[PDB]
């Protein structure tokens, strides 16, 4: 792809302001695009947009194709008279997922019954046309979700055998018995993609490009895994025999055990890689660029045995990334894909990343704990084909990171900033200082989390890997991201040839 000198902002839609407990795809989503555009930004980065389960994690989704029903704006539904909206008293600046689960799900089911009652026949036909078009994933997803309501919320590999093993009869039966619930689930998707679609056109008109996020491994308890068990390393009970993650590290004694099911790469290859083709086609329908997390996993992955509680035990296994990407380029003609190449990177990963022209990432928060550090701007690629962040959604906010930074990191940070003419007076100025450094760098694309723009502390951290609760809940306050914040970003971009 072509990456011009620009800046953008990272903001998961759940973090948008507005009523009813969670950011949605309506007015405030548009207001934020307007803000971005007037600030000179050309990129909006979001996290995966699928339905969430236990933990509320976008990275542990019930489906690789579906959209998050929590993101649906209920306001258009109320106007059409499908539902009456009663706000139960949501808190400010955070998603109370418990209340959202207890309130938003019923409200959606209400809107569906109300839709069936009053919707015009053209609305019903378009909905039905959507179901026919998206059928190759939707039928499994919608049945998957309905099956949870018939089975106490159990994961697919815990449902009765006939349903777990996907017998034709059991399936056809279940689909008949759960007809209405199956349709409700499909109705959430119809709404999601039409709403996302309208938002994507708004960004397009405003000249903003949306960077999507595609995890390499999908979730154990998900419709696609349930529908293609042969593609993953599962036992006959449908349970992972080995799981994903990363081995012991400099930054992690035990490493991280993700729990994701691992692909049977050889079986995907003989089959033709349709899963990947499908995922990319789909991502490109929603986004202009897509970031693939754990990119190095296309070359080799850490195979953790299921019966091991950490990441300490395991083995590296090669993956046919070279073959997959040659197939992708042959079939798509272009990989508008960004690579997440953090952690320990071998020359085999770099070769493969560079072989396909994929820009990697740089994280400033990791640049000061040691001049040779690759996260320092003077060590960036001569031509700047990289994305620089202060920190991602997995890191603390820059201010938060700085308050707990070691004495040697702070001292070197300040000496390095001065070498670039950047100085600061108070620790609260550190986010902007590092953003300026990133904008002054050769990195074609500087993308910053909105929390750094507001210089927020640790309370506004989005994900703390390792903590099981409290994540993905940060939300902006109405009018918190002000016009002055915009003009300030504009000037920085103007001053650094990013406009």
């Amino acid at each position: 792809m072509e990456l011009p000198r620009a800046f953008g902002l990272l903001l998961h839609p759940t973090s948008l302001p507005g009523p009813y407990g969670v950011g949605v795809l309506g007015q405030e989503a548009r207001d934020f695009l307007r803000f971005l555009k007037e600030a000179g930004g050309r990129y909006w980065q979001v996290l995966p947009l699928g339905p969430t389960g236990y933990g509320d994690s976008p990275y542990q989704s019930f489906s690789a194709f579906a959209g998050n029903p929590y993101l649906i704006d209920l306001r258009p539904l109320a106007e059409r008279g499908y539902v009456r909206l009663e706000d139960p008293g949501f808190p400010q600046g955070r998603v109370d997922y418990g209340l959202l689960y207890a309130w938003k799900w019923p409200a959606l089911k209400e809107a569906f019954r109300g839709f069936k009652e009053k919707a015009s026949p053209e609305e019903r036909e378009a909905f039905a046309a959507f179901r026919e078009r998206e059928a190759w994933w939707l039928e499994d997803y919608a049945l998957f979700m309905a099956l949870k309501g018939a089975h106490g919320g159990l994961p697919w590999n815990r449902w009765p055998l006939p349903l777990r093993k996907r017998e034709e009869k059991a399936l056809r039966e279940a689909k008949s018995a759960l007809a209405e619930e199956v349709a409700f689930h499909a109705f959430t998707q119809w709404l999601f993609f039409r709403q996302w679609g309208a938002l994507k056109a708004e960004a397009e008109a405003l000249g903003i490009r949306i960077i999507g996020d595609m995890p390499i491994f999908v979730a154990e308890d998900s419709a696609e895994v349930w529908a293609h068990p042969e593609w993953f390393h599962l036992d006959e009970e449908g349970r992972p025999t080995v799981v994903a993650g990363v081995p012991p590290d400099y930054f992690s004694e035990t490493g991280q055990r993700w729990g994701n099911p691992l692909y049977r790469w050889d079986v995907l290859e003989r089959e033709g890689f349709s899963f990947w083709i499908r995922r990319l086609e789909k991502a490109l329908e929603l986004f202009h660029l897509v970031r693939i997390d754990h990119f190095r996993g296309f070359e080799a992955y850490w195979e953790i045995p299921a019966s091991c509680p950490t990441a300490v035990e395991g083995r590296w296994v090669k993956a046919p990334g070279e073959k997959l990407f040659q197939k992708i380029q042959e079939v798509f003609g272009e990989v508008p894909v960004l690579a997440e190449d953090l952690g320990v990177i071998t020359p085999e990963v770099e070769a493969l990343r560079d072989r396909f022209g994929l820009p990697g990432m740089k994280v400033l928060q990791f640049a000061f704990d040691x001049m040779e550090n690759p996260f320092l701007p003077h060590n960036y690629p001569a031509h700047g084909r990289v994305v620089v962040y202060t920190g991602t959604h997995d890191n603390d906010t820059t201010l938060g990171w700085y308050r707990t930074a070691t004495p040697h990191e702070k001292a070197f940070m300040a000496r390095y900033l001065a070498d670039w003419g950047i100085t600061f007076r108070e620790e609260e100025e550190v986010p902007w200082a590092l953003m300026h450094l990133g904008m002054k760098s050769v990195a074609r694309l500087a993308v910053y989390p909105v929390q750094d723009v507001l210089a927020l502390g640790s309370e506004a951290r989005m994900n703390y890997p390792g903590r099981p609760s409290g994540n993905w809940a940060w939300r902006l306050l109405p009018g918190e991201l002000s016009p002055e914040h915009g003009a300030r970003l504009r000037a920085m971009a103007e001053a650094t040839e990013r406009l």
